[PDB]
Parts: structure tokens; C-alpha cells; sequence
């Protein structure tokens, strides 16, 4: 029924992820979290009906997406809202912008949980905030919170603002519920706001089930909101919207008018059309596109287990990216990507780019038709060095 | 003509801002928020149709080919000419006024504008916690002018660090002659001001009027200025979101290009990308055919205002498809215009006083619509005015 065997050519369409092959034809690449997969029917179409409106002027989020972005959040995720609770913003890197000088000043401390998708530490950075990166355990091919040092790294630089990723990219790590109520509970403690990067959220897999955060405890809502979108589960990132859920009335107005001063506050006619089509018809396509998704990781991990056993492989419990470790190769960050990228003809995220934890790392994308995903492994262990 | 200015598409399932109030209230006639009631240039529309057919909606980058087009348009229509290294995209210029305030002054400091104009401006300064300084406009013969002698005062007695200047002029459509530009940017050489010019409406100068752009007039004005401008005004696709800043300067470029970054506002949709290189190249012949209709529809409505109520002044746009009328002879409150001109006339113009003290007792009128639509809303405006 829906077409998850054949990429459809995205070469002309001026594409991230397909840019350098625009130039050499021999690079795959697997590095940005978008798919090489047909979006759903349905988007299709309403971008169609879209052009036959014949007038494209100015518009607002409408009644209708408000209830299927609850609707989506309730049968879904079980987080019961109201409409008044949903700000919608262009993506949600912008939010983490808007949450990040809407709730601190200069100078006071954000924490992460490190390593973690580049635009967190970076948006930190950039926002002259003291980033405080609370390093991830590795134990037994899963990433894991040292909570006594997290409460350390609060305390000892007295944390405002706290930006979670649930499901944790890269790593693809759905945190537990107890695990999700300790950070809450610290966050209450020390007097700490949370952003939950949620953007994940519906592509959690291997029976794992996605907790959104303030589900946790109905107390979250005071010190949390929750960040998320239809970009990553329905792979339209071009279409430019997202959401923040923001149930508490202070930090809301409060994120709601540092977006406004930014001027940052509205959205794009097709940004609000493509996130109400995905939600209202998207079920079916998603159950169908997860069975391709665990076919495909389980792939990459055997194959990866018989020709490369000396590279450490992290299992997903979500997310459609792998997160590699080369580090038993004699190799450095460097010479790891040019032996990739020069002579495997394989385009990787970089590792490093997520923090000091992700040295000789290399993200792998495997959202692509499975003949796909097959050349790009055996691309990567190609070229490996004894 | 091949192109359609005589109907007007049926918005109201859309959810437009501008037809909002007309989907309970049947009778309502909108002529405020500055979007158009004709149809946009079916090149837009097939691009949007083909952008469905790339079938994947993934992330996606500016193209050399739209850079090209934003600068063959600058060159070709405005005679500037520039570098692709030169632009910036931004999904709106609304957005890129507040880039530019955060980027180039500091909370506390003075920013300029001329009021009255278009409200955003001084919305954007006050609530970045800046000084607003308006520097109010002249009414002579007709036209705003600026008046220089107070327009130094106000730079210098607030220590002015930024001027917003909105060229052409909204509210009343004034297209400044190269030798105002001249002045305006002597002014900021002198005493050392940054200087934005919104060119959103460059392309809808009208009536013989030609439209200057601001780094045009002199080799050096690059060296402290930097223009904002858009496909958006002028070929109706104000929701496929994406607009531009020229900022030759490497110092001002790199300043607005980290503040847009810190902002994470640097991002722009597919469409936005998509819907303005094929306006720009494909648009010229629409616009030609547009500005003849919008001539007609402003002699229209001088004319018969004119005839049906003399009592009410009437600037004449000099550019834009916007019209600045002055209620100021009538015994009228601001709230008591808007009653009358909303519930007893059933019109839905933009209010006067939302632009500055000095358009109390105005409105702004949008002709951007069929003539018949023109016709009837001018009919309303005069129907209910007091004795
Ligand atoms: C991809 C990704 C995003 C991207 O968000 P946009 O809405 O495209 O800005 C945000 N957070 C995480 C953790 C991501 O992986
Ligand atoms: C309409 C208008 C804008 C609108 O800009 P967006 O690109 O839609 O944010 C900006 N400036 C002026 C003077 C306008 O009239």
C-alpha cells in the first residue's frame, strides 16, 4: 500500500541531505534526520488543495489543527490539555531559542545531558548562557543518567533551565518513567525550569513506549513544558511547523511574549496544513513505517556484528539513527571521516559535533528503502582498518 | 486580460486573517490587513503544485538559482547590484526588524522611526526595551514630508542608534525622492546611525513614481545601511513565508547574520524558497497588469470620495495599493469612527491610530481587489458619515 522500497529521487529538490551528491555522484549519504521515504498520501494532496486556494496571504492556526494536536497528544501519548495550552512555532530549534531567553539571562546556566543533538549546546553557547554539560553512563549498549552528578552539576552551578531530549538523540534512548519522575523531582528541588524536546516522541520502538513528561506527575506542568512536532514522525521538515505545550499560565505568557518580541511568532500557510493532514490521517503510514524501521535497525546491527565485531554498536529503543562508536579502531575523528567519507563514499554525522562523549562516533540515518541501508553498511565497513 | 483581476477568489474557508470576520458576519466587507483579493500568478501556483511532486518534504537549502533570481530582480527592476553573498533570507521582514534592533543596539538605546507608520515598527521597539523616538511627519500639499530640522533634533537629543525607515512610506504610499534619501543618510553619516530600509512595497510605486533604493544613492550609504525587501507584497504570497535582507556591509551582514543565528531564526520552509524564486521569474507581466489595476482603482476611489464626500481628505498613494484617509473634519471620536465604519457600514478598514498619535481619525483603505469590490467598499465608507 504505502511505498517504503523505492527513494524517490530528492537531487534536484536542493536537499540537505542529498547536496553533495548533487556534485559527486559516488556519495550516499545517511547523516541528517530527514527520510528517503514518500510521505504519506494525504500531505500530498493537501498540498495540492493548498495550491487551489489560488490566493496564499496571510493565516493563523485554525480551530481545527488545535483539536488534532490534542487529539494526536491524547490517543497517542495520553496528555489531556486544552487548546489555549498550544503554541505553535516555525520548528522547534526556534523554540529552544525562544525557552532558552525567555526563562534565563545572560550568564546563568543551562544543562544538557551530553553528548546530545548539536543545536542544544550550540543554542546555549550562542545565547551567552554557562552551558553545563552533565555527561551520559554508557552501560551495557545503553546511555544512562548518573544522577548523583547531575544533581552536583545543578547545584554547583546553579542550573535555571534544563533542555531534556526524550527520546534522548543521538543513542535513540526512551527514558523510563522512574527516570523521567527523578529528573522532575531534582528540577523541583533545585528550582529548575524543563524543556522536553519531545520531537521524537512517536518513533519509539521495540515495544518501547514514549512518556511525555509532564504525564509523569500532574505537578510537572509548573516548572515544564513540552516541545514537539509532525516533522520527524512524517518526514516533513520543509513544511516548518511545530509546538510547544505550555499548560503552565506564567511560563507561557512568559514564552509566548519573548516569541513576540523576536518576532517569532507566526507560521507559514503549508506549516499549519501538513501538521493537521499528518496528524488526521498519519496512524496507518506510521504503524506501517515502524515495522520498516525495526527491520532495517536489526539489519544494520547483525550486519555490523559479522563484518565489523570491533565496531560498538548502539541499539535504538527509538528514533530512526544509530549511534556508532569506532572507538577501538586506531583511528582519530579526522581520519575516521575522511576514510568515510573520502573512500567508503559514506556521508555520516560527525560524533564529535554532539559533544566530547561522541569522538570517533559517527551517526548513521537508516530511514531509506532497505536496499539503501544495505549499501550504506557495507559502505562503512568497507574500509575499515586492522 | 490572460490574467485574472476581475474575480476574486473565495477566501473564507481559507482561515485568512482578512476574511475572519466576514465568516460569521456575511456583510462584512474587509479592506484592512495588506494582502490582495486577486488571484496570484499561476506560475506560483503550478510551483506549489510541483513542489507536491517532489514527494518528500525534507529539510532543504537556498539554491544558487534563488539567489540569482533575488539579485537579477534587484538588478533588473531597482538597478542594484550586489553579490549572492550579499543576502540573507528570512521567513519574514517583520521577523528581520527585530533581528536588526537586537543586533545592532542594546537595551536602552534609541531607535528611530517616522510616524506615523506601519505599527509593527513601533511595536518591535518598544517591546525589545528600546527608546522609541518618532520622529513625526509633515502634511504639505497632500504628502508626508520629512521635516529634517526636527528629524537632527531627534537624533541628537536622543543619541539615535537606529533608524527604521519605510521606503515607500506605509501609511500613505510615499515614494521618496532620491534627494530625501540623500539627506535621511547624510543625517546618519553625520551622527552615526544604522539605517533599515523596509522596501517591502518597492515594487508597487505607481503613477509615474519610481522607486529609489536606499544604497543606491550613494556608493558609501552600504557602509551604515542595509535593505529589507520581499516577493511577498508584491505578488500576494505573504503565507508561503520567506523575505530577504541586502547587507553589503561584511561588519552589519555578519552582525545581523549572528543575532538571526543566536535567534535560530535563520531557517525558511520549502515553499518559502520555492514560491519566491518563481515569482521573481516569472512575475514581471502580472505586476505590469497588476499596477494598471491598482492606478484605476485609487482614481476610482479619489474620484468619488471626491464627489460623495469632500469633507473627507484623501492622501493619494504615491505607491502601495493602501490608502490613507483623514475622518479629522467629522465630529468623531477614533472608537465612534470605527463603530460607524464597521457596524453600521459593514466595512473593515485598518485603524488610524494603531500607526501613531498622528493618524487619529484616520483609516487605511486596501484597493488590492477587483473594481466592483473597490466600488462597493467606497460606497460604504461615504454611506454612513455624520453632518
Ligand atoms: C531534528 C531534531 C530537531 C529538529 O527540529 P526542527 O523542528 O526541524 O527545528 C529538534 N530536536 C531534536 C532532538 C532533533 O533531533
Ligand atoms: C506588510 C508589511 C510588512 C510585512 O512583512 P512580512 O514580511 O509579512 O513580515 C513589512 N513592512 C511593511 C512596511 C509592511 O507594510
Amino acid at each position: 500500500k504505502y511505498n517504503f522500497q523505492t527513494a524517490p529521487n530528492r537531487l534536484s529538490h536542493h536537499t540537505y541531505k542529498w547536496k553533495e551528491t548533487e556534485t559527486d555522484p559516488q556519495l550516499l549519504p545517511a547523516w541528517i534526520a530527514d527520510m528517503d521515504f514518500e510521505v504519506m498520501p494525504e500531505v500530498k494532496q493537501a498540498i495540492h488543495d493548498y495550491a487551489e486556494q489560488l490566493v496564499y496571504g496571510y493565516t493563523y492556526a485554525s480551530d481545527e489543527l488545535l483539536q488534532a494536536v490534542l487529539d494526536w497528544e491524547k490517543s497517542e501519548h495520553q496528555y489531556s490539555f486544552d487548546k489555549e495550552d498550544i503554541v505553535f512555532v516555525e520548528g522547534v530549534v526556534p523554540a529552544i531559542s525562544i525557552a532558552i531567553q525567555a526563562f534565563t539571562k545572560e550568564g546563568e546556566a543551562v544543562l544538557i545531558n551530553s553528548p546530545v543533538y548539536p543545536p542544544f549546546a550550540r543554542s546555549v553557547r550562542l545565547n551567552n548562557r554557562k552551558l553545563v554539560s552533565n555527561s551520559l553512563k554508557e552501560e551495557n549498549g545503553l546511555f544512562q543518567i548518573d544522577f548523583e552528578q547531575l544533581e552536583n552539576d545543578i547545584v554547583e552551578n546553579d542550573v535555571k533551565l534544563y533542555l531534556l531530549c526524550n527520546p534522548h538523540n543521538p543513542g535513540g534512548r526512551v527514558w523510563e518513567r522512574e527516570v523521567l519522575e527523578q529528573i522532575g523531582h531534582l528540577c523541583q528541588k533545585h528550582h529548575v525550569i524543563l524543556v522536553s524536546d519531545e520531537i521524537h516522541q512517536d518513533l519509539t520502538l521495540f515495544g518501547h513506549e514514549h512518556v511525555s513528561f509532564n504525564t509523569v506527575s500532574p505537578d510537572f506542568k509548573d516548572f515544564a513544558l513540552v516541545l514537539s512536532s509532525a516533522t520527524k514522525t512524517f518526514n516533513i521538515a520543509g513544511t516548518k511547523n511545530s509546538y510547544a505545550i505550555i499548560e503552565n499560565p506564567t511560563l507561557c505568557a512568559q514564552f509566548k511574549h519573548q516569541q513576540l518580541v523576536n518576532n517569532h511568532h507566526e507560521v507559514s500557510s503549508l506549516g499549519y496544513i501538513a501538521t493537521e493532514t499528518a496528524y488526521r490521517y498519519g496512524k496507518p503510514w506510521l504503524v506501517a513505517l515502524k515495522a520498516v524501521l525495526e527491520e532495517n535497525i536489526q539489519f544494520a546491527v547483525e550486519y555490523f556484528a559479522q563484518e565489523a565485531p570491533r565496531l560498538k554498536v548502539m541499539k535504538p529503543q527509538g528514533t530512526y539513527l544509530i549511534w556508532l562508536d569506532f572507538s577501538d579502531y586506531g583511528l582519530t575523528d579526522d581520519a575516521l571521516f575522511t576514510l568515510l567519507h573520502d573512500q567508503a563514499k559514506v556521508i555520516l554525522n560527525r560524533g564529535s559535533d554532539y559533544g566530547s562523549e561522541g569522538e570517533l562516533h559517527a551517526r548513521l540515518n537508516i530511514a531509506a528503502p532497505k536496499s539503501l541501508v544495505e549499501e550504506i553498511c557495507k559502505r562503512i565497513v568497507c574500509c575499515l582498518p586492522k
